[PDB]
């Protein structure tokens, strides 16, 4: 398939990736630079994350979610589905809605496209009605992560894909606070993309310090794999 040898020209070994991060939740402003690689062979990601402006006024585990799709291994019986990989390299423009469970939500508006060489996702996101002693201001979330599944549907008057899912994120007492996720991508290009059959994406996720690091920073390792079209 010509179409599937293009995207997996671009994604055959490993990709370096650059990630910044334009935000302001409430009216706390903040930057985020990330840097890594990808290796979509193995839907291996390794990222580290540097808040540039000082103290990142969120719990860095509300954002993992919003730090590449592209570079998910679908098994070869679905490469026909993946919808991230046609879209490149002119990319594509993920938007989220991001509903905390009693608390305020993330907007999210994020293009993700190749610079020569390099991944890019440069991203603005916006929070607002969030309570001041709450979960996320208060950075009351444990610094740990869940496994989950992501559902891909097409969104055939988007050209594009829509997706709908939920994170727990664990609270210091022991509960949960629900983030519930909304999303639609769409390509940048005026061309031709793979539009997907109903399936999901598996995430395993594991947080973590550098310990040479004194900037309030997060090292992020994720594993994705395609499934559920057998």
């Amino acid at each position: 398939d010509p179409m599937v040898s293009k995207g997996e020209e671009l994604f055959t070994g490993v990709v370096p990736i650059l990630v910044e991060l334009d935000g302001d939740v409430n009216g706390h402003k903040f930057s985020v630079s990330g840097e890594g690689e990808g290796d979509a062979t193995y839907g291996k990601l390794t990222l580290k994350f540097i808040c540039t402006t000082g103290k990142l006024p969120v719990p860095w585990p509300t954002l993992v979610t919003t730090f590449l799709m592209c570079f998910a291994r679908y098994p070869d019986h679905m490469k026909q589905h993946d919808f991230f990989k046609s879209a490149m390299p002119e990319g594509y423009v993920q938007e989220r809605t991001i509903f905390f469970k009693d608390d305020g939500n993330y907007k999210t508006r994020a293009e993700v496209k190749f610079e020569g060489d390099t991944l890019v996702n440069r991203i603005e996101l916006k929070g607002i009605d969030f309570k001041e002693d709450g979960n996320i201001l208060g950075h009351k979330l444990e610094y740990n992560y869940n496994s989950h599944n992501v559902y891909i549907m097409a969104d055939k008057q988007k050209n594009g894909i829509k997706v709908n899912f939920k994170i727990r994120h664990n609270i210091e007492d022991g509960s949960v606070q629900l983030a519930d996720h909304y999303q639609q991508n769409t390509p940048i290009g005026d061309g031709p993309v793979l539009l997907p059959d109903n399936h999901y994406l598996s995430y395993q996720s594991a947080l973590s310090k550098d310990p040479n690091e004194k900037r309030d920073h997060m090292v992020l390792l994720e594993f994705v794999t395609a499934a559920g079209i057998t």
